[PDB]
RNA sequence: UGUUCUGUGAACAC
RNA sequence: AUGUUCUGUGAACA
RNA sequence: AUGUUCUGUGAACAC
RNA sequence: AUGUUCUGUGAACAC
């Protein structure tokens, strides 16, 4: 009849088939399940909470995605060769903070110095406590500096340009930060997923910077990651060679991902809900589908 | 230094409350204690000021658990009535202060008698119900509030002028509705700025007016006021968990330095001022989940 | 459940 | 600038 | 991997 | 609750 609605109807099975993955699937998404499931689709403001509680699911589904394609053992190392790649370095959690320190120093007071003066200035301090310091090695960790925008740079006509630290950037905290960020950035770039445990791990030797790097992570998070991801996952998949056909996925991925995740977003069209719910539907039986018959 | 151990236990034991129950306000002023740094000169400072912004709140929290959400606007009427004032509603009480300032704004020395009858004559045909009494119990709340000039005569009723500063409505009503929170203040009662404005005109298009007014009668004597309503409040419910207990520990918090330009603390007083307000923090916390209404 | 990170606008006071 | 009140989301890890 | 040059969101070399 | 008296930062009465 006419009182029934086709589209709520395919929503409210699709949610009903969801459903059944909770009576296996991780923590987050499990969470994320009981979240949508609690949606209630005969309210506007239920129908609103269903199209970010399917995007949320989404994006979940192409981190474990992109995790399941991801060597362990050689992560660190591919981290270090990205980095490299830039020319850029870390020297190790002790000899990186005496260097940033140094850079400091230098730069503090608003200095502006050349970039082979501010090299020679670290390394002549840095030489007696680490040895193996170089204008090479010194050289990198600067790089990595001017490739974060840490520095306001000033040209002269047929001269080395002169470069300042930029006001915000003038105390080791906020340095560091920037630093730690950069390398994050690097790896993002490089499609590489690390968490705050092994980043606080790689960068400072030690459990006791997680949350600092969390924070860090969830700052260059932003809506567009979702999309970007995907394409992450296309290219992981066309290096694999994508045995299970995830690329079916596609663009029921790029739909969710294409959701406004802000709360106050214009509410979905019944066509609309019926589409993402069918899409994020497609989406975690491709995630459970290739979790037990191609781990 | 044996001070300094107590005084960061005290805020290490505070800090246990972050995670699980408090209000928003209480855990943003938690967060401010928590950071502030002991080992420093400036810190210490803050940790003082932060004790008694917290100790000021806790005050607030607990005159809000006394409090019956739904029997909230019948308890103001009641205090309100028991000063001899009256609020007629927002229609009725607009255009009686109107008819006051019709009779004042010049500067005009009326009775009592005088001006309760000028505003019910006028007032009667828009509203019936108007009489002596309740327009008497209107010029009561000006009374109270300080609005008029009050000159004697020998053997004769008292001559009325309305303040300079009052022969406004934007004045006078401005004065009417602060008198009125002030009742509220008086009798232990804590009404949001959203709740006043529903209260007062019949609508939430006065919330910023009401906080105006709110903000303004908020001083450094407030926190002790607050301490002394609390007792009022605790009086008329007969105090089960002894929160009168409590009372040297706000009184102390109370008596703290608001200003930034206030002397730094010897380490007694850092010690002192964090147990107290460790507490008076606590007993809130034991009130809620003990003795819960 | 625990341990963290992260996020919006609106008013008022001096 | 500084403060006060109200109001507003998601995410990571085991 | 390491080093050297350089005004580099990075280039070019050496071993 | 409401009303009446009154020079009330409020008193005293009535019902
Ligand atoms: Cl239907």
């Amino acid at each position: 009849n006419l009182g029934e609605n086709k589209h709520y109807e395919v929503a409210k099975k699709c949610v009903e088939d969801l459903a059944l993955y909770l009576k296996a699937l991780s923590r987050p998404m499990q969470r994320k399940l009981v979240t949508l499931v609690n949606c209630q689709l005969v309210e506007e403001e239920g129908r609103v909470r269903a199209m970010r509680a399917a995007r949320s699911l989404g994006e979940r589904t192409v981190t474990e995605l992109i995790l399941q394609h991801q060597n362990p053992q050689q992560l660190s190392a591919n981290l270090w060769a990205a980095v490299r790649a830039r020319g850029c370095q870390f020297l190790g959690p002790a000899m990186q903070e005496e260097a940033l320190k140094l850079v400091l120093l230098a730069l503090e007071d608003g200095s502006a110095l050349s970039r082979k003066v501010l090299v020679l200035f670290v390394v002549q301090r840095l030489e007696p406590r680490f040895p193996q310091a170089s204008k090479t090695s010194i050289g990198h960790v600067v790089q990595l500096l001017y490739r974060a925008s840490c520095f306001k740079v000033t040209k002269r006509d047929e001269d080395s340009s002169l470069m300042q630290l930029k006001e915000e950037f003038r105390s080791y905290e906020a340095l560091r930060r920037e630093h730690d960020a950069q390398i994050v950035h690097i790896a993002m770039e490089a499609g590489l997923r690390i968490s705050p445990e092994q980043w606080s791990s790689l960068l400072y030797g030690d459990l006791a910077h997680k949350s600092h790097m969390q924070s860090i992570i969830d700052k260059l998070q932003s809506p567009e990651s979702f999309a970007k991801s995907v394409q992450e996952l296309t290219i992981v998949l066309q290096r694999t060679g994508d045995p299970a056909n995830l690329n079916r996925l596609r663009p029921h991925l790029e739909l969710l991902a294409n959701i406004d995740p802000n709360p106050d977003a214009v509410s979905p069209t019944w066509e609309q809900l019926e589409n993402a719910m069918v899409a994020v539907k497609t989406v975690v039986h491709g995630l459970v589908d290739f979790i037990q018959n191609y781990s």
